[PDB]
RNA sequence: GUAUUCUUUAAUUAUUUC
RNA sequence: GUAUUCAUUAUUUC
């Protein structure tokens, strides 16, 4: 409009928001002169939804916003969708004493805190509202009464308002009748929904899907047999599918909806997905027959579907055998189903279907892509066959294909499981020079070859070129393969780097932390580790609670990790675990201490537990200490009149302190190249 | 002796090229007690090492059969099955071989990891064709490749005679693998005979064995019968462990399951409602629940904040808070993990007065409020998208003497993120970095999308610059990802290629949500040859197409102006059986049309359309007009608006501006037209 | 301005608007 | 070496 304001409107959306308000007031007499009304309306017309915003704020801190200038931005904040924005203007008024507002900026307000679960605010403000003598619409009605739906057990005063706005004569709509619907579902309002809606009926009305869908709901949580048939034939299956998928999960039926859907594709679909998302493929195995069985032809993307949910089951034989159907029935298997066929979720046996699917796969013709192979590659990664992931990783390659970083991964993939780090350098430095450089993938499973090869080395040269940006991730997968080498350097290295980043740091640092305390000579930070795990508001494992007596068993502090065994009897959530009983009884053991140690084992047992065999080794051990080599010999006879079998490490234990005590024909008696460490020991 | 120093050399060596390096040092071997240096190469865990020797010493032929069962005892104790597999299949034995029991029993259990049954019965044939006598454990497993086959119902039986008349007593391992195999198949009258069987023999069951006999019932079944066996369970004294309750689960039902329980403990309790939580239902261990306490065990913290956590996967709210309260009623005083878990709740309608009302428990309760707790309510009420309170708790967690951390900076962030408000962003990421602080990826992620929704372009290429160049920002898949999206909701074309770009080049599978922007952002130009070259490389990735990709291609073809062919896939659509054209996809097609002209066939899809049922939308019809609005023709565009109102549909804004500037330049055969009936009577005016 | 299940570490003010 | 459901080639081995 004015030359004058138009300048003064763009040095506003121009300016940062941060420092507006210094700025607006640098204006003020230019601005009060105005039309800010005007301004605000400019500044979202130009997209500024927040500039107005902030001059509207601005203005009622001043006296010159008006019902019209709020009513404005209101508008505009819903469109865009800031129900905060709405909610806080609302909460800090920049209206003048008087100021009454028009209807749709009242309705849109009322949404905003429904929005935000403020549905006391919803009703105060609604109240005001008609106490102003404002004639609420349609949508503010169905507004309130979907505050009255999640308020909760207000089923009276949608009474009272639907009487109110009829009386009043404003028809209820769609949006009123779903709304009232999905109330009388979050209570259980069975009876009274459907008389609601069979006096829909009365008056007129037609019927919808939404409709169906929230009627469908209510029978659900809440009779989906003569209902939900309604909701078909009454005329389309849209949403009101997925209401299928979580009405089945939350009953436990297979007889019913087969016999209610015999008495009747997406349909059909929709049920059988409901049962193979939840784990009850067997279940939609039986609707496919039983829709096979009547007329139905199912094609390609229907079996694609199932061979999807069987997939996630890990059902090879039938995927093989609807394979089968498929390609005796015409209907050719395309891309997505071998993928689908590959895509399973990994299990016992996976090798040979895997096999079996590859079989088909090139006895069918279909050229195998590039993409194919390294999909068959990741496949046998899953089972763990690095000799058939290989033999297409060559076959791969001899045909021409030239292998991406996807290939490289999936081989890196496997020789991971094994901790073959070997190998695994030959594979990098190989991507390295055919141009293909490492991802952050690639370098978490070389840290993962490396501890299970116990190369410190590899580790430590990666833990450089990282200190390669150190992700949340990295930085974590470093923590942990720097524990299976049990590298405290490395470990803490890394640990406050974690923080450093801002990262929060899961109960496996945690966990993995306190132990290369407990075990090592840091017995303190150990301390601190379970005082912020718990600062931290984290929830301690058992694993945690194990780790932490084999600290005080480690400092010769034995009684206190009984008392945290004692202390996880009543937890009523944790309960011991003979890791938990053998830990105590290891520390006792280490102290000299062996009436208490058996003690424990006798509690143990009383508790209904099962000490093993590396419970009764601790007891050998600890009794071979204080050499009393009787009390010992009568625990290895324990194990295996009780067939525990013991382990080397119990006899060695044995020999070498039957050694050191000038007992040799005992040492002899009572027994390999054990018998030759007392000949290299005799004499 | 001269041994333990060769064995280092091997054990010190590059394994890709150990081949030529044994070649090397080859008389030295032939000499030395080869199943001596496997023994050696285990003792360090080198296991990888005595492989490759054995498969030299063997095509050397120095491997004898006591060699190869030392290496196979480690592979199988080292868990490398595959390895097991290749050692049959490539054989470093000299013709005439037999090997030990022990060893051919750790072949055939590493033939049955891999599926490959048919030719562990094979080699169990050879095994005892050789006259070795099978072990317990040998029987077994090969009852376990019978069972995991399918219909080797007889076969179990008549080995089941053959072992026991070589006086091969069954065990408990037996018998959860013969029940197991029948519970594989349906076989439940025989499983329960052999139970029955097998029991009057004497022996006496145990928790594995009933958790087979279990799943019998349960797999696909009964929840009766089952449920009968958790009863004769606990009447022999045998205690259910965890994977029990786990087949219960995924075998009014709630109130069943408690009843035969008690003709426990409160771990007992826990570990039956979790197991419920864990399958997905959480009504029943609620019901539990209920009775735990009308029934004596009163719970504690423990237990209560693991039954709030469940709730709070499903953002229980009202019924949390209810339950926070018998707590503090019933004695159970909340703790620094009630509350956590109270505030970790997963993001939906009405989070914001919740985390209000936990705040409000949380300050009554006296606790105070520690750097933590400001992080988490700040994350909760920025995860609900209460901006305002965020940074009420964020001037309030700076007050009390706390400092914030990245964190701190990144929730606030994540709120701004999903208002657009990118000004207010920055101003706090140069706080970040005036405190010592250094952004993190989210925090470049968050950035990120606060420019899109807001629509400051200079910021995201901003943002690129210094992904695509220094290091402060690594393209992470994430970072990429948060580009493609954040171009196309500002329509960056060129911004979004180069990230497509890097994805399919730094290493990365792109997913659906990529490939589909790349698709309608190409559609919404004429760019045609790219885009289905998107749609082939989607399927050429393995991917579901969707119908965001469908519509997509559609309206390609309308922007293409072939229209007809945006059809075949609506119908193409409709026979889908898996996919039913979306509303969406209908007016695409429509418009497609009434783009190009055509009209009469507009309303030909139109007809059909709510032939199939499908009710339109406004859109569907403000469309329809632009056609009947701008091709010489008006008579029809009106009487196709009484078919809105009439049908309470009520048009809009975009429609009536087609309906002036259409008529209005096609003239007072439009004057009287608008007069049928503010910012549009300008329009008039202005012409 | 409004409704029916999933979506809340979010493509869901995602793709159609002569 | 072998079996039951769906960081674990995790924490205890005088």
């Amino acid at each position: 409009l004015s030359p004058d304001a138009q300048v003064l409107v763009l040095a506003i959306s121009s300016h940062p928001l941060p420092t507006l308000a210094a700025f607006l007031a640098s204006r003020r007499d230019e601005l009060l002169r105005a039309d800010i009304t005007s301004l605000l309306k400019a500044l979202e017309l130009s997209g500024h939804w927040e500039w107005a915003l902030a001059l509207l704020r601005w203005a009622g801190k001043e006296g010159a916003a008006d019902a019209s200038a709020l009513e404005m931005v209101v508008r505009a904040l819903g469109r865009e969708g800031q129900h905060d924005a709405v909610c806080a203007l609302l909460d800090e008024t920049p209206l003048p004493p008087g100021s009454r507002l028009d209807v749709r900026a009242y309705t849109t307000v009322l949404h905003a805190l429904s929005r935000a679960g403020r549905y006391e605010r919803a009703l105060e403000l609604f109240a005001e509202l008609r106490r102003q003598g404002v004639a609420p619409t349609l949508v503010t009605y169905n507004v309130v009464l979907d505050v009255y739906g999640r308020m909760g057990r207000s089923w009276p005063r949608i009474v009272a308002l639907l009487d109110e706005m009829r009386a009043a004569g404003v028809e209820p709509d769609g949006f009123t009748a779903s709304t009232v619907i999905a109330a009388c579902s979050r209570d259980g309002l069975v009876d009274e929904a459907v008389a609601f809606f069979e006096d829909l009926k009365a008056r007129g009305h037609a019927p919808c899907v939404v409709t169906y869908n929230a009627l469908l709901q209510v029978f659900g949580k809440a009779e989906a047999l003569r209902v939900l048939g309604e909701m078909e034939q009454n005329g389309p299956d849209a949403v009101t599918y997925n209401e299928l998928a979580g009405t089945y999960a939350r009953a436990g039926f297979f007889e019913e909806a087969a016999r209610c859907l015999d008495t009747m594709a997406f349909t059909y679909n929709t049920v059988m997905t409901a049962y193979g998302n939840v784990g009850k493929v067997d279940e939609a195995l039986a609707l496919f027959d039983q829709m096979k069985k009547t007329g139905f032809v199912p094609n390609v993307n229907t079996y694609n579907l199932v061979l999807g949910m069987l997939g996630k089951k890990s059902r090879f034989t039938v995927m093989l055998e609807m394979l089968g159907e498929m390609s005796r029935s015409g209907c050719t298997p395309n891309r997505v189903t071998w993928n689908t066929m590959l895509a399973v979720s990994g299990k016992r046996g996976m090798e040979d279907y895997v096999t079996r699917v590859l079989e088909g796969m090139r006895s069918s013709g279909v050229e195998l892509s590039r993409d194919t192979y390294n999909t068959l590659i990741a496949a046998y990664g899953r089972c763990g066959s690095r000799t058939n992931a290989f033999k297409m990783y060559n076959e791969m390659t001899s045909a021409g294909f030239t292998p991406c970083i996807t290939t490289y991964n999936a081989l890196l993939n496997v020789l991971s499981r094994q901790g073959d780090w070997s190998t695994a350098q030959s594979i990098v430095s190989k991507m390295r020079t055919k141009g293909f450089k490492p991802n952050e993938q690639s370098y978490s499973l070389l840290l993962q070859c490396y501890a299970k090869g116990g190369n410190v080395a590899g580790i430590a040269a990666i833990e450089n070129e990282v200190y390669v940006f150190p992700s949340w991730v990295i930085l974590r997968t470093l923590v942990i393969a720097n524990f299976k080498c049990r590298r405290l350097d490395g470990m803490e290295t890394a640990f406050q780097e974690v923080k450093a980043r801002g990262y929060n740091p899961d109960l496996v640092i945690f966990n993995s932390m306190l132990s290369i305390y407990a075990k090592n000579g840091m017995y303190s930070k150990a301390t601190e580790v379970f005082d912020s795990i718990k600062r931290s508001g984290l929830s301690p494992d058992l694993i945690t609670y194990n780790s932490l007596m084999d600290m005080y068993a480690k400092c010769s502090e034995s009684w206190e990790a009984e008392k945290i065994l004692n202390q996880l009897k009543c937890s009523q959530t944790m309960k011991p675990d003979v890791v938990s009983y053998n830990t105590v009884i290891n520390g006792f053991c280490k102290q000299g201490l062996v009436k208490e140690a058996q003690r424990v084992l006798s509690e143990m047992v009383a508790d209904g537990m099962a000490p093993c065999a590396v419970t009764y080794h601790t007891l050998v051990g600890g009794y071979s200490s204080l050499e009393m080599f009787s009390e010992a010999r009568e625990v290895i006879g324990y194990m295996v009149q009780h067939g525990l079998k013991p382990m080397e490490l119990t006899y060695r234990r044995v020999v070498e302190s039957y050694c050191r005590a000038k007992r040799f024909e005992e040492a002899r008696g009572f027994l390999k190249a054990l018998e030759a460490y007392i000949e290299d020991a005799q004499f």
